[PDB]
């Protein structure tokens, strides 16, 4: 099973993250990559290979080109304003504001942004765009024929809107992906989103599209991030109804649990007729992860792969969330051993 | 004139603001009040009163109920959940999000928050309080005949929405006032807000009633906080349609300039047949403010208020923004001076 990883990802080294009224060193950092990459080798999984670059194409189908051009030029305008932070937004658009779009970068930060605790940072874009790399490599594959390939993406993407960036995000890699795959051929394609959180990005992207199937097992957002999506009453408006499936889940969840509604989905996407899943890969699921509340176990990732590939459709595993401990290798490790065995 | 002030104000002492991507002191500190006290008695308003206490009555009806409960236990909460800085939101309900209320301390901060640049603190909710006492017990000296009073206020109010705190504001004084001059017997009512951000909370609160006209003259909100709201085109919605009146200008904007906006301003609200007009006062527009582009000189603020006085009918007058220098003090006075002169 082909790995596809940029040694680009590291130009996003942010300093901060704005948790708990404080600016600590990000969660999403570096070494998670590094923990990751290793743990796949040390499974067996070792051909390993950058990704091609790739322009806009694809990407401008799913995010907003005055988002993308946002991202590119956020860190050169922010430096120019003489602040002396990383590019941390404070004020949004919420209830009850005018559409319009500010013209300053103050303004505009906050314009583009679901969550304010993701910074920009510099090298934060050409980063982006090497994760995005890689999940169109690891699609291209699909595409071509292959049943599994791994993109470890970092940073990752589901969280990343049509036009606003935050947990971490900011191009929707999966999105991408899924994309890619109708581009190259494919009328149907899923997403299936494992990660702890909603991916509120992934489904804004696809809401109202009926060419992409979208569904996340999560943390109720009742009580946790990403908080303002990702009730199971959402299944979709217009050409989207009946293909958004959340599957909520509270404090606790064990596999037992959580299992169940991963079978579920399943069901949904086989009713659906996907052609292809593009598997959003969060390991932040496990019992020892330090900002989730699931109390999955290493051995549980096995199960988990092994069953998302017994849909008998080609996967493309995309790399989100999971963080603090190397043993995000092993879990990302075991997903693949699940689905190559 | 009277001159209602509350030494409670100290009780908000927030150790930090998101600024520039840092956390940074707070410029809406304690030492403002002081400022300006001393220098309205230097200028001959001695005749300063602790406000009264007040509960709920008027509030409610300007400011929704879980809004309000929110505040009350919100820092409570935070420090209940292990967090170790201020109380700062993250998550926002931005484009396309739920409309859903989470129920835990990081969801529901961020439902009830419009401005992440503003912590909740220890003694915020008690200040904030003690802050709309000044000006419930101002409106009450305008209903009972004076035709002037100064309610020096803190913290401020006019960045504070329906449902949202921002802007350094919590409970919004002025609209608070405009609400009880209306339950001691008005009809009409106008707020005019010359602080040099948009009342983005004050518009919000009327936005859609017709007994409250509001006025404001502004940085533009395309280069200016709030950002999202304060466009000349937001005139008003259902019973409130044609009592918005929004007046952005740019970068360097002179009292030259300024004036003729405050001119026309006075002229919708004499024609609308405001009974009394509760004037939003930050001096912020001072040409020295650390974080504001107007350019108005200390002698301007006596025109300012001599103008507004003009019109003819009873002022109250609530405090708003204005920082950095002790000058603030002397521009607040001369408005005084100018309204009383
Ligand atoms: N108790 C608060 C935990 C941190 N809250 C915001 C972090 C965003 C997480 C994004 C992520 O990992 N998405 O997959
Ligand atoms: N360049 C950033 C300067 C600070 N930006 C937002 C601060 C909030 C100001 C609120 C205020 O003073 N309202 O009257
Ligand atoms: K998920
Ligand atoms: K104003
Ligand atoms: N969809
Ligand atoms: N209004
Ligand atoms: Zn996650
Ligand atoms: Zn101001």
């Amino acid at each position: 099973m082909r790995v596809i990883f940029s040694e680009d990802h590291k130009l996003r080294n942010a300093k901060t993250e704005l948790y708990g009224g404080e600016l600590v060193p990000p969660f999403e950092a570096p070494f998670r990559a590094e923990w990751i990459l290793a743990a796949v080798k040390e499974a067996g999984f070792d051909d390993v290979v950058a990704p091609a670059r790739h322009g806009l194409e694809t990407v401008l189908k799913v995010h907003d080109a005055g988002y993308l051009n946002f991202l590119e030029t956020a860190w050169d305008r922010w430096k120019a304003a003489g602040y002396k932070g990383e590019a941390i937004a404070t004020s949004f658009p919420v209830r009850r504001t005018s559409p319009r779009i500010p013209t300053d970068i103050e303004g505009q930060i906050g314009y583009y942004c679901n969550a304010a605790e993701t910074a920009i940072s510099p090298g934060t874009w050409e980063a982006a765009l090497s994760s995005m790399a890689s999940a169109i490599d690891g699609a291209d594959l699909i595409a071509a024929g292959h049943k599994a390939a791994f993109s470890l993406c970092r940073p990752p993407g589901h969280h990343a809107g049509i036009d606003m960036f935050g947990g971490y995000c900011f191009i929707n890699n999966a999105a991408v992906a899924a994309q890619r795959l109708l581009d190259k051929g494919a009328k149907k394609i899923a997403i299936l989103d494992v990660d702890f959180h909603h991916g509120n990005g992934t489904q804004d992207i696809f809401y109202e599209r009926g060419d992409v199937f979208f569904a996340s097992l999560h943390g109720d957002p009742a009580e946790a991030f990403p908080h303002f999506l990702g009730y199971a009453e959402e299944t979709g408006k217009g050409a989207g109804a009946g293909t958004t499936a959340n599957y909520p889940m509270g404090r606790g969840t064990p596999y037992s649990v959580w299992g169940e509604a991963l079978t579920d989905s399943l069901k949904r996407i086989a009713a659906f007729g996907a052609e292809a899943i593009v598997v959003s890969l969060g390991v932040d699921t496990f019992e020892q992860d330090p900002i989730s509340f699931f109390k999955l176990t290493s051995p549980d990732y096995i199960t988990m792969g092994r069953t998302i590939a017994a849909s008998g459709v080609p996967l493309l595993v995309v790399m989100e969330g999971g963080y603090g401990v190397p043993e995000i290798g092993l879990n990302v490790a075991n997903v693949l051993k699940g689905v190559a065995g």
